[PDB]
């Protein structure tokens, strides 16, 4: 069996390797890269996502949002305060302010050392789940726009026909911007790409043993985890490497830099933090070995949980005894 101990594996395609998406997914994992939950692409040196990032000032932010944490600073919880509306150029310019900007540091590590020990007593702003794409419409590989849609998959797979689109969407970062431990939606792909400025850092569970997380949340947040059977669906949870450490959850860590892909595979929990101002792109995708996971992935239905238009259809279809009372909670 390949990668047995879980490994995030790295992988340089060249330029050959990466005109065909699917072709190089299942490479990936025939090298055992799924068993770890999360893998980094770093694309050939002749191809690049567009001309330049010169004129994005005048993206909008409709709805951005200041992250604030409860609880201790290994073990809280962050919910969205929503702020006014500010252009590309305004949340950048407010990401490198004194009140907000990335303290000195010696490296990645050290870094990471502040992040875990003074998260809490911050409250940074983030610009998320912005519809929209950086990609030129030129660029014709490993263009998140232009990926095959998951609803064709499941055509493709199963021969049913439905409703639904999926497009890409665009993230604005600075210091301590925060993603909390989740999976994707039906616990899909995903495959984010950082198209400018300082770097992010990942943590992630081996899917194999995702089951051994959720029941360290159910211990470390048990109201939460009562008033919902999958809470982690609500994605406001943090719990830091020294926690899941001294209650041995096997995970691993990597940070991602400015120009480079990050895939995370299904029912692979991730979470982590932005180093600066930074922005990414990210779509979820499916594969054939994905429709078993869709079709026994743990559904919120106390109603906290976001769902997009296209994931009436993936319930319907894959999960169909769970589909009225999940129907219930959007
Ligand atoms: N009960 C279904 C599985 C499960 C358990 C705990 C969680 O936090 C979660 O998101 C999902
Ligand atoms: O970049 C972020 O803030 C979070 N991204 C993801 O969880 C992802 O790409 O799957
Ligand atoms: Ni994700
Ligand atoms: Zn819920």
């Amino acid at each position: 069996a390949q990668n047995p101990n879980c490994n995030i594996m790295i992988f340089h395609p060249t330029k050959e390797e990466f005109n065909d998406f699917d072709k190089y997914i299942a490479y990936m994992e025939s090298q055992g890269a799924h068993r770890a939950g999360l893998a980094k692409i770093i694309p050939p040196k002749e191809w690049k996502a567009r001309e330049t990032y010169d004129n994005i000032s005048e993206i909008l932010i409709a709805t951005p949002l200041q992250q604030v944490a409860s609880g201790r600073a290994g073990v809280f919880t962050q919910y969205h305060k929503k702020k006014k509306a500010m252009t590309v150029g305004e949340y950048r310019h407010l990401a490198n302010s004194k009140k907000y900007q990335t303290p000195p540091h010696q490296n990645f590590e050290d870094l990471e050392r502040k992040y875990w020990k003074n998260r809490i007593y911050n409250s940074p702003i983030y610009g998320a789940d912005i519809s929209g794409s950086l990609f030129d419409e030129n660029t014709k590989q490993w263009n998140l726009g232009h990926l095959g849609t998951i609803q064709d998959l499941l055509e493709k797979e199963c021969g049913v026909v439905i409703e639904g689109v999926n497009t890409p969407y665009l993230y604005f970062g600075m210091w301590k911007t925060t993603f909390a431990w989740h999976t994707e939606d039906m616990d899909l792909y995903s495959i984010n790409y950082l198209h400018l400025g300082e770097p992010k850092t990942w943590y992630v569970v081996p899917p194999e043993h995702g089951q051994r997380l959720e029941r360290l949340a159910r211990e470390l947040f048990p109201g939460s985890s009562r008033g919902c059977g999958a809470f982690l669906r609500h994605k406001v949870a943090l719990i830091s490497p020294t926690v899941l450490k001294e209650n041995g959850i096997p995970f691993n860590r990597i940070t991602q830099e400015a120009g480079e892909f990050m895939v995370t595979f299904p029912y692979g929990y991730h979470a982590g933090f932005n180093h600066g101002f930074n922005c990414a792109e990210a779509i979820n995708f499916a594969t054939p070995r994905w429709i078993d996971y869709g079709k026994m992935a743990s559904q919120c239905s106390c109603g906290e949980a976001r769902v997009t238009f296209s994931m009436d259809a993936f319930v319907r279809i894959l999960q169909p005894e769970r589909y009225d009372l999940w129907k219930r909670g959007q």
